[PDB]
């Protein structure tokens, strides 16, 4: 029903947000942000910055990532992940806007991007993920 929705995918470096509520039986007020960063590329991800926005009649909750940086992709080992966690904590149930900030750099370049994701489950949806 509802997938994960992609906020970055160029050079095999995929950022996608993965929606969850807490798996105990809680509130249909918060929403479990997974962000998974995955790399493919051949070569390695550094000092890559990733940083969320939303607007003030909810709370963005962010905590630090799992990591910073990732290694080229080998088929032959295990590709690494980075995790963050979000929790949007929005009771006043309004649009869900994420304003995010990415920063890395790869090969002979940094790459430096803003932008916004609107694609939340309907905040009724909060409860039944």
């Amino acid at each position: 029903n509802i997938l994960p929705v992609t906020v970055y995918d160029q050079h095999g470096f995929r950022i996608l947000f993965h929606f969850a509520r807490d798996p105990l039986p809680g509130r249909s007020d918060v929403l479990v942000v997974v962000v998974s960063m995955l790399s493919t590329a051949p070569q390695p991800i550094r000092n890559i910055v990733f940083q969320s926005a939303v607007p003030k009649v909810m709370k963005v909750k962010l905590q630090p990532p799992s990591g910073t940086e990732l290694p080229a992709f080998n088929p032959i080992v295990h590709p690494s992940a980075i995790t963050q966690v979000l929790l949007l904590a929005n009771p006043q149930k309004e649009k869900v806007r994420l304003r995010y900030k990415l920063t890395f750099t790869m090969g002979d370049q940094t790459y430096n991007e803003m932008g916004d994701v609107d694609q939340f489950p309907p905040p009724e949806t909060w409860g039944s993920l």
